[PDB]
């Protein structure tokens, strides 16, 4: 789905008054907006502020996305929602928000929108687990045969090799090489400048990333 | 997202001609409708048949869910798409979808359908991910603090034990702990009392 600019729907005289009487909320620091086992529901809208939305299991804590300005979500998606922040937010149940997006159902691609973001979130938490090795195998890679330049402007560290010469020397296929790379390569540990030839920004990190 | 009926658009003077445009394509059984890296894009729907929405990981694959008659998709989630039997799709390019869908709103609820189904069925792999990932925890603990002795193997800890030095919850691995007993590869004679009816089983799952 495409992003949403919920600016553009406010703005016109149709999206104008979508949200006149919609309850205001607010949520201190660090207070839990919803989890599971959750008696409550409905939709609401983020203000200002900034909301976490994750899952918890396996000693760790996978943070899916955040919630801030402009951003929609409910109170039953089955994932926990907390404020990082003092934030405020629009609110009103599920019936109320539905008759407002059959009248207007431009405003009906915030959904859609914070809908993929939390799907994708969810296929890269999933991509996270079924490569979790491999990932670590290739960040091991990229210490081992990494190589520093002179300081003086200056300080960088290369790989330079293909995915394929990769995947051959780590053994693992070529294609899932090359989504565990491209997997690293989102989280920053490594950057790609060009075909063959790779660059690893802070050391310490990727070092983590093994 | 609730959940969509298709024909309440299609039959709607505003939604009847929704699709009309768009080509026809028929997948063999066993065909792939969608690599992993397909890289042309569109959007389908369903006319007939089924497909199978999945994701490869480390040689094995997982099933996420499936779609039928009626259900839309698109050609860039990821996802690889098998076809499960001769189905009949109606695809056309990104563009086209859109520019039907500002015309007849009503049939985005079908869009935002399929993502809640999607992101619904994602969220219990993960689910099924980590509660498989905890049992071959619980699995190794019991092969790495085996008392053979007399053969009757054993293992002396409470759930309290296991779970933290297992680096989880009393109750997470409570869970995950009962199921490795319904499935007969330990047994609970007693409070942090267990017996390991074949170790070879229990190390093939660590
Ligand atoms: C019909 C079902 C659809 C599904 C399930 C779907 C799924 C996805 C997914 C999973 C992503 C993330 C890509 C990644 O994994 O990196 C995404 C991105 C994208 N999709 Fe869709 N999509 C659909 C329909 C559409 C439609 C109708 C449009 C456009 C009107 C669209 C436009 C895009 C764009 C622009 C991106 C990339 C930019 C971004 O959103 O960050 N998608 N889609
Ligand atoms: C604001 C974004 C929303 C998100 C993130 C979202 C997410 C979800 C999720 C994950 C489920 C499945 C829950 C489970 O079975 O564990 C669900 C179910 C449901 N949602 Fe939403 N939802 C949203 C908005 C809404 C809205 C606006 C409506 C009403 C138009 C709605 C109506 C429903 C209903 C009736 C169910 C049951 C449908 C089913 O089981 O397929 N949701 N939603």
């Amino acid at each position: 789905p495409p992003r949403f600019n919920i600016a553009n729907v406010l703005l016109s005289p149709d999206g104008e008054t979508f949200f006149r009487g919609f309850r205001s909320k607010i949520h201190a620091k660090g207070s839990l907006v919803c989890t599971g086992e959750g008696d409550e529901n409905g939709v609401f809208v983020v203000v200002d502020g900034r909301l976490r939305v994750y899952l918890v299991g396996e000693e760790r804590e996978i943070s899916l996305f955040y919630l801030t300005s402009g951003d929609m979500f409910c109170m039953h998606s089955g994932c926990l929602v907390e404020a990082t922040e003092r934030t405020e937010v629009r609110f009103a149940d599920i019936r109320t928000f539905e008759q407002k997006l059959q009248t207007c159902p431009s405003m009906a691609w915030g959904l859609i929108a914070i809908l993929g973001r939390a799907l994708t979130s969810c296929m890269r938490t999933i991509e996270d687990l079924m490569f979790h090795d491999i990932k670590q195998r290739i960040a091991g890679f990229f210490i081992d045969h990494a190589n520093t330049t002179g300081r003086q402007t200056g300080v960088i560290v290369s790989v330079d090799f293909t995915v394929e010469e990769i995947a051959n020397l780590i053994g693992s296929s070529r294609q899932t090489t090359s989504t565990a790379l491209n997997s690293l390569i989102k989280e920053g540990y490594i950057s790609r400048q060009g075909r063959g030839h790779y660059t690893i920004p802070n050391l310490v990190r990727l070092k983590a990333a093994a």
